[PDB]
């Protein structure tokens, strides 16, 4: 295993990567759900979170940790605030920590109506006092239809599994010391009751939780450990677990087979570039079932190339493989759901995920500001800034997915931590969606509201983008000739040009540079956006 | 006149400003329209511009400059290109210059379907060879419904009236040497035929042309000439011409009457701050007629304050009164249309325009990064960056318009060259619209497509904006505590907070920092957006 | 009052400054102390804070809010952490909020052994839930000798009195909604028992609390309100209250009487420069009693002059009058203590405080990088950077205090928010002390450890500083000719050169640029350092 791997020159380093792989390939979330109608014990710690109306309801006096101190906490909580206390509750002996959090009063049209953001903030703050081996009970007052946003909001708010604090290096950088037990007021996960005529079950919410958290792990892991060879070995194990076809083009194979864009970007790095694609044909696909290809930026580290980033922009480029992991782990959850019941993604015939893997490293073998590169699609590109490497590798990615597979997709989802312009456009919680079909734009926005992985449209206007990418000696450049030329859209437009001409349906580009991480680290963004988006028709 | 004015200490300077005022108060466009069915002569220069289909039609052999060289030019023009020639045409003796331009093949959903951008590029390039006193005939092949976009596209593409080249200073910086004669293939302006059941007539298109070009003049004029006292004198003359009510709050009157935000911003400048508001009650208002208030950033020069801008960001801050002029000149055109026929803006009862006038100047009396200012609305503001001055003055503007007039608006339109984040968001041709009502957002986008003054939504999410404006000692700051916090929306949100609580309908903020100008200078952006937006219901 | 003042041209602005003055001239802290042996009621909110040993002692079961939930909180608190709960306690009806905070386990030689920093962090976090008109009880487990550090640590951690949130502008920017009641385990304040043979009484701790908080108010107030004329009017009222001599040199009087350094710095500003000095002869001075002059940088706003600071370095220059306020409010407390008992500062004959008041403003009348200025001391200075304005004004300050008063000081204390080099040197909690006498250095360090206003020596080496201030055409420059030339010491050395030759005892320069403020704003730093320093012999 450690000897199979073509990675480092070192037994010790290789032995520890073999363990890191395991923690990734057998990963399980540390979230459980319990049917509110079957609560018989109460955890060492309890969080209660909901709309102020719902918290003050008499329906809550049933919950098994109700008692006078808790009742008092409910008199004192105001919209947006928190009240915390110890209490002697039945359902436990001794004292129990109860934290009570009201969600905010007002929500706007562009935000998730269940307020999954506040749920995450409230969860995170309750986990801080949970001791090794204990459980945090999370009591959520959210209406039926909110299950996936809750599963996401909680999963992503748990203490992160990647750490090296206090010796964890010796245990594969993996810590899952505590545990979250979700108790929703709605029972739809347990009854399979239909909401907007769709059902989502408990085994699915676990698959989401596992996938969101695997996503936080891969993102959070530094590139000294999660490089392109390791990331690829992981993808292989998930391939053999799920029983799916896998296509890998690696290193010189990229250049030999004409993927000049991604080979150029990753040619300098210690460990080489890969296009890795996993795909499943659904055996229970219905007559109407569409085909879906997904593509993600797997830049394991972005140093900037020769357009080397400064120190303060370069940290966190750990996370520049976020788009990649979002769609990779969404693939896993979707396929897992497909294997659970005949009907679950019945309207999907083929699903494909393409990982565009590479480190953008700086050195003699670096692609230069001025190099001219011939992408797989045939289009020639004049590299003006080597730090716009995402565009390029993704260009070869989307061409592979649209023009080299044995089925033609009917929709292409591009996901990438692409640009800082994104943050200026749409802030740090909403991804930027650059979409060639108004209906697919609306639908992605909506899957964002339902999922709690928010989204917002950015300018789609190829005629205007075309005219800031003009090169004197190639088909296009890879950065615009002007400042303040709608920077996130320009990133999408670049990638759009490399779609095989045989592909005729929507191209949906999700730029999630800022939403992919926050103070605590990786958010898992993307995993639940895609699950929703694909689940809804 | 020159002695009435409380401006400079100088007879000469004051004599020349009196002339500059005149050129502004009697301004007329230099655009005419001629009914295509009544063309009897052909101009020294001719431009033909349209969709390639429409150009190659046999319908064109009728135009009075048809001849073999022209026919040949039509064989050679390809989509997007230009062909130019001299020809002996009947309708003139001697040779005539004919330029033939095909509009582009493909347009996207976010752009004007008539391609008013290409029309403007094509016009501009034909005007360059027109000699003093001559006429350029502009033959446009555009379908009925495109009249306002054409009037705009052409008006704004003429050589600019503000110049000091070759002695023009002695003629009030005003040059209108040539003239454009528009000949559209559609006759709807001349027949009053209904399109989508609305009619627009020739006297209206002239009012638009005049207003777009007055807008380019005011914007283009430097602040050594167009300062707040002069800009105010102009607004007064237009008030007395159109017979409307005018309210001016000036200098110490602002501070005495509680407009701390705008008084703070402009207190350092040579010439003082003004809130200037013009308003008309429509005598022919129908039963349903709504009320409309408009507000614009009139920062005549933005030096940055003490957060002084560098040299290269500071040039063109001439144009930082663009939002102001767009809505001011839209007011003029709208009111002019109202005075033309009983029915023309029948669904509008009251219209108001508020100019937020001030120079952001640097000096001892400057408002500081740390000053705390009490806006008219009562909300206290902690100034962290004095270069976000637009927010502030506009804050007092919208409060005046929503809370101090003798009618309550049902819609507030805020227009401002507000932020560079705008350019990063939505490029240099599309304004950023920050809108509190999804229907009003869609409607503004649409008035942009019909008008050729383009637009694109930006994130509306006050819950997320609220949390980056937190101050420890005031209600809010005036810049966000984070980079990449959706910068254009944050600008709108700041202004939104100062709306009087009595105002209950949509707030539509248009951030047009980049679309307000291009290489040649001021575009007139805003004038035709607002005309369309208000004309459609 | 509002008409006496030579300030603004405005009745409204002047009426509100008259009220701001009042809030400053009648200021009282909102801290009280209660003898632990006489606690009969318990407040709505309670904080318990101490060393873990002391918290777990059985001595605590007596406190009137002891009960089982509280007992449980004490089992759970670990060194450095916090535990919070509601409880039914006797001493109150209903529920009471109890927060329990353990101070940190380990302290180093350069920090206050009572850990006044953690006390402040713990207080601040308990005040956040206290409602209008309520009381927070603060139970501190600290040994006798810690009274002044506690009075300081708590006073400075209260919610700040300067605010404009929610209409406070209409109530003079003054909010004191809640109240803190300190209950120390030691009774030395109440018994007058001697510690290291010195006693400190309750009326003194109140005078400290009042002075620390007046200091936070003056600092926190922006310069649009707290300018040099207002700051001077305040100093006058405190002069007439305390019955002390006052000398003011203002505006042209500075230049006429030879104070070129400070007149130069402040000549550009809206409101003019002042040297303001307050001084008391102690009627109960003992035979040995020394004389003490104090001097502080009162730069009410530092824009940088023509060496204009960028936006992000310029905010918080509100606080550039911190050194000034520290020593001003220390003067008040000391004098107040003197008036309380015959013996209290018996070893002090004369005390003097000199405020070096000015705004460093940018404009035509600005002192330039290249101007040569003749300080009061006769020494000529070549201004190379106008943003090193503190040095200069303080130079005239120390000369006044050492050479123009009717007594000669035996020690000069210079206090100033002088340099950013300070932060690089000694961090954000320790001031930099540049001291001409090793014994006075040690003593100031020690008054810092006892007071909780920390301190740390910086390089004293005039022979090395002399050689980086060489000018070709003046006695010295005002900034060093080299980067990384011990920047905080160089600031002190500049000021040292302007001491009158008649002054022969120690010069102690305290550079407190970073310790003067934190996230929440002004810390009051300086007030309690000086009280301690002077109290100890
Ligand atoms: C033109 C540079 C390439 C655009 C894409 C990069 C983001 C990136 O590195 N993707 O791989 C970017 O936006 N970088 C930001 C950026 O805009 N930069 C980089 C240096 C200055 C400024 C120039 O646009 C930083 C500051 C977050
Ligand atoms: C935070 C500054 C205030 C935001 C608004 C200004 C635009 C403005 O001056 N309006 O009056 C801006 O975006 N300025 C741009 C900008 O973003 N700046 C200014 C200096 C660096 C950078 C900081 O955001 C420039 C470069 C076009
Ligand atoms: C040489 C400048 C004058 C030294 C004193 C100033 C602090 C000050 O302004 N006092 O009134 C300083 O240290 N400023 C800092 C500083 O060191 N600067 C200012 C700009 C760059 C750098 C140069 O030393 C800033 C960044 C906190
Ligand atoms: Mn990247
Ligand atoms: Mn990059
Ligand atoms: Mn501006
Ligand atoms: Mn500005
Ligand atoms: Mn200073
Ligand atoms: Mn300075």
């Amino acid at each position: 295993s450690a000897m199979k791997r073509p990675r480092s020159n070192s037994i010790v380093e290789e032995t520890a990567v073999s363990a890191y792989v395991q923690t990734c390939t057998n990963f399980k979330s540390n979230v459980t759900f319990t049917d509110i109608s079957k609560v018989s014990c109460v955890a060492y710690h309890v969080l209660l979170v909901g709309a102020l109306e719902q918290l003050r309801d008499n329906s809550l006096k049933s919950v098994l940790f109700y008692c006078p101190a808790v009742a008092e906490a409910l008199q004192r909580v105001k919209a947006g605030s928190t009240v915390k206390t110890l209490a002697e509750v039945p359902g436990r002996k001794g004292y129990t920590e109860v934290m009570v959090t009201a969600l905010p009063a007002t929500t706007s049209r562009t935000n998730c109506p269940y307020r999954a953001d506040s749920m995450s903030e409230a969860v995170a703050a309750a986990c801080g006092s949970v001791e090794e081996g204990e459980v945090l009970d999370v009591y959520v007052c959210a209406p039926a239809g909110s299950e996936t946003a809750v599963a996401n909001a909680v999963a992503r708010a748990a203490p992160h599994s990647y750490t090296a604090k206090a010796g964890q290096a010796t245990k594969a950088y993996m810590k899952q010391a505590m545990s979250l037990n979700v108790v929703m007021s709605s029972r739809a996960a347990f009854t399979q009751e239909l909401v907007r005529g769709k059902s989502v079950c408990v085994a699915e919410l676990e698959a989401i939780c596992t996938s969101v958290q695997l996503c936080q792990r891969l993102v959070d892991t530094p590139p000294c450990m999660l490089d392109t060879v390791v990331y690829a070995e992981i993808a292989a194990a998930y391939a053999a677990e799920l029983g799916v076809d896998m296509t890998v083009i690696k290193g010189d194979e990229l250049r030999e087979k004409g993927y000049g864009g991604i080979y150029a970007v990753g040619k300098c790095a210690q460990y080489p570039a890969h296009l890795v694609t996993l795909r499943y044909r659904n055996p229970n696909a219905a007559e109407g079932a569409k085909n879906i290809a997904m593509v993600g930026k797997g830049i394991v580290y972005d140093c900037g190339g020769l357009a080397l980033k400064p120190a303060a922009h370069m940290t966190n480029m750990k996370t520049d493989m976020g788009g990649s992991a979002g769609v990779f782990c969404a693939f896993i959850a979707v396929v897992r759901s497909m294997k659970m019941q005949r009907t679950h993604f019945s309207h999907i015939a083929n699903i494909s995920v393409t990982l565009c893997l590479a480190e953008n490293a700086i050195g003699p073998h670096s692609y230069r500001n001025d190099d001219v590169v011939v992408m797989k699609s045939g289009k020639s590109v004049e590299v003006m800034n080597t730090d716009a490497e995402g565009r390029i590798v993704l260009g070869d990615g989307v061409y592979y997915a649209t023009g080299e597979q044995d089925f033609v997709p009917d929709v292409l989802i591009d996901m990438a931590t692409l640009t800082g312009a994104q943050g200026v456009a749409t802030g740090s919680k909403h991804a930027g969606v650059y979409a060639s079909d108004a209906e697919a734009e609306k639908d992605m926005i909506s899957a964002g509201l339902q999922s709690g992985d928010l989204c917002y449209p950015v300018l789609y206007c190829p005629e205007y983008h075309e005219e800031v990418y003009k090169s004197p000696c190639a088909d296009m450049r890879n950065i615009a000739n002007s400042s303040s030329s709608a920077g996130s859209s320009c990133g999408g437009y670049f990638v759009e040009q490399h779609l095989s001409e045989r592909f005729r349906g929507p191209f949906v580009h999700v730029d999630m540079a800022y939403p992919t991480s926050n103070t605590a680290g990786a958010t898992g963004y993307g995993v639940t956006l895609v699950f929703e988006f694909l689940r809804q028709h």
